[PDB]
């Protein structure tokens, strides 16, 4: 079928527009998140393999890898967690409102730091704080592989698209805007994570292109 | 199935190093050839829905789509002409001999222009004067639509691929190595078609990504 495109529920396309529009100095807290939300995708198909082995029929191997390219200015962060699927795309990366948006938009108005963004249930946004661009291509093992694209202006759009690299998992691109391609470099990368995701519960793999 | 891997034929391959290896000057000749290639395969499209117009129910349109993306380092060249199959893909770029080949090195050896390229029936591979990697997207009516990449190994891959953009024709991605970047200007793009690509007879449309 077709791409399909939908509209941002209000408050998170008004955080996203804050979120980019936004001089921040304390940027690097996208890795951060990211990761985090990439744990906890393992960690979701993790106990369900505990009752139902068969759901690692797609890829025991449980990681995180991250792939820097200054050649074309991307950012890749892949997991082989629990994935999303389409509906779980809509739903959950932008359609339906977040009780924390609203008070994360206040908060930052009143001079709190974007480093808060992950206590407000809107982690995922932080990536727009160095991308222009996001893409998001995701498998659960419960539905086909699709991909979620914005350039935030309001709307994203959902499509089909396969990827051998992801037989189960999620795979975000994110396309760095000029001003911030600072965090392409191996050793900045390493710092983050080495500083900020320590305790992460699962191999962090980087690659260099 | 999944990707494959084909090894050129030995003066292809030949042929492939030589033109990433030496210095040539006049490489804009590249764009030349790729347009008279997708000309000639918008051309047997054309003769073909003489006799069997349903060949057009994969879109009527004829064209040639020119895409820089400054960004990415990326020149796509895309045409709505009659594709190819898998096999086309395999044997047309890659694995055939062709009788040309080894006279067109000699040539070159000899002092010749890069620009006489074409009349040894091996143009296509005036694509890695200014790319490092070159993924050729095509859709022919009698096949799936299937994908070719290579970054001049002495082998390429073949793998299935579905772009919405090519619902028949082929579509050549070119990864522009970090000296060639002026070739993804909007000025230049345009000022080598209408000196050298002068008498196509298809439009040649240009966008700006
Ligand atoms: N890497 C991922 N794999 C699977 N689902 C994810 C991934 N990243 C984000 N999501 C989905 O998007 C939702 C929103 O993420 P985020 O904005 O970080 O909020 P939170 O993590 O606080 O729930 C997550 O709860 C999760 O359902
Ligand atoms: N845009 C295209 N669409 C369909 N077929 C193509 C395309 N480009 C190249 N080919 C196939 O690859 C062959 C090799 O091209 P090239 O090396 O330029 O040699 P020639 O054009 O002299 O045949 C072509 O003959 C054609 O069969
Ligand atoms: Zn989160
Ligand atoms: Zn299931
Ligand atoms: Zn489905
Ligand atoms: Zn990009
Ligand atoms: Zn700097
Ligand atoms: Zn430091
Ligand atoms: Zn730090
Ligand atoms: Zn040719
Ligand atoms: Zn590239
Ligand atoms: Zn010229």
């Amino acid at each position: 079928e077709n791409a399909e495109t939908f509209a941002f529920q209000a408050e998170i396309a008004q955080l996203m527009s804050l979120i980019i529009n936004t001089f921040y100095s304390n940027k690097e807290i996208y890795l951060r998140e990211l990761i985090s939300n990439a744990s906890d995708a393992l960690d979701k198909i993790r106990y369900q393999a505990l009752t139902e082995p068969s759901e690692l029929d797609t890829g025991k191997e449980l990681f995180i890898k991250i792939t820097p390219n200054k050649e074309e200015k991307t950012l890749t962060i892949m997991d082989t967690g629990i994935g999303m699927t389409k509906a779980d795309l809509v739903n959950n990366l932008g359609t339906i409102a977040k009780s924390g948006t609203k008070a994360f938009m206040e908060a930052l108005q009143a001079g709190a730091d974007i480093s808060m963004i992950g206590q407000f249930g809107v982690g995922f946004y932080s990536a727009f704080l160095v991308a222009d661009k996001v893409v998001v291509t995701s498998k659960n093992n419960d539905d086909d592989s699709y991909q979620w694209e914005s350039s935030a202006g309001g709307s994203f759009v959902v499509r089909p698209f396969n990827d051998p690299e992801v037989t189960r998992g999620t795979k975000i691109v994110m396309h760095i805007k000029e001003d911030q391609i600072d965090f392409l470099e191996e050793r900045k990368i390493k710092e983050i994570v080495k500083k900020h995701s320590q305790f992460i519960g699962y191999p962090i793999k980087l690659v260099v292109e």
